[PDB]
């Protein structure tokens, strides 16, 4: 199961980005869709399922790409995007 079942809802994850500092650079909509919620500190986010944390986001970063790059074993990622997607990023 998920590390943090309470953030399994995409809408709850999106709400967590109310004070996100990088709206134009890395959209909250895409971060939330990709399993991430905002910790509230700087640009630190975490996936609700694998609990993997990512920070130091660069403008134009693709949240799903970064998810697969750093946490390829995440089952939410696999369920959502499929194995071919994960394999191609590697
Ligand atoms: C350029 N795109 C971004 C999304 C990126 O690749 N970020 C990397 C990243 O954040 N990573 C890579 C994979 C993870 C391991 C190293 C880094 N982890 C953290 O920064 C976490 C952390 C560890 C120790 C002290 C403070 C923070 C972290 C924890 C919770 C939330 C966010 C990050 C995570 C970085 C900083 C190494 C370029
Ligand atoms: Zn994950």
């Amino acid at each position: 199961g998920p590390a943090f079942p309470g953030m399994g809802s995409e809408e709850l994850r999106l709400a967590s980005f109310y004070d996100w500092p990088l709206t134009a650079e890395v959209p909250p909509e895409l971060l939330a869709a990709a399993g991430f919620f905002h910790t509230g500190h700087q640009d630190k986010v975490r996936c609700f399922f694998c609990y993997g944390g990512l920070q130091s986001w660069k403008r134009g970063d693709d949240p799903w790409t970064e998810h697969a790059k750093w946490f390829p074993g995440c089952q939410f990622l696999l369920r959502s995007k499929g194995q071919e997607y994960i394999n191609n990023i590697h």
